[PDB]
């Protein structure tokens, strides 16, 4: 496996941007990626990941910010999409804390119903300093009040 990426179920990982020598490696372990990173800085172009059969959802996120709640939403759907066709998936943007730490905590408690002190709990376990700002934990808020209704 890429040891860079940790796991927070049997299925989607979050993780680092991998490099263009990393590529190979993740295609092997992953079928889809969520690729969190602007276009503008990425070292490669997201084709490659076409040319590997891996599938790609570039929804960026701008550096310190956090999606809006809609964006995550729609995030997530497709992330339950690709699992349910038992595909492994990557979740990343540059540093692997913050922005993908945030979406790695709402998978939690969007597939698994586990509440955000759980959530944000366990993938701080995996990965100290995830969920790095206040908005990223506000908009995770506002995804429990979602999830609860």
């Amino acid at each position: 496996m890429w040891p860079s990426a940790r796991f927070v179920d049997d299925n989607v990982a979050f993780s680092r941007m991998p490099t263009e020598r990393e590529l190979d490696e993740v295609a092997k372990d992953f079928d889809a990626v969520v690729v969190l990173v602007e276009e503008y800085e990425l070292p490669y172009s997201l084709e490659e990941w076409k040319k590997r059969g891996v599938e790609v959802l570039h929804s960026p996120i701008p550096d310190f910010t956090a999606p809006s709640l809609e964006q995550l939403l729609e995030i997530l759907r497709w992330i339950e999409a690709r699992v349910r066709e038992g595909k492994k998936v990557l979740i990343h943007c540059m540093g692997g804390l913050g922005r993908s730490g945030t979406v790695a905590v709402a998978w939690l408690m969007y597939s698994k119903g586990l509440p955000l002190r759980e959530a944000l709990r366990r993938v701080r376990s995996l990965r100290p300093g995830a969920v790095e700002t206040y908005e990223q934990m506000e908009v995770l808020k506002e995804l429990e009040k979602f999830l609860r209704s």
